[PDB]
């Protein structure tokens, strides 16, 4: 999940 969201940054 972390990667899925982190892509924003
Ligand atoms: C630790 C998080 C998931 C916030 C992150 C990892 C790698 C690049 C950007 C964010
Ligand atoms: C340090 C960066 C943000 C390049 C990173 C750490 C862990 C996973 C993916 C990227």
């Amino acid at each position: 999940l972390a990667a899925a969201l982190a892509q924003a940054l």
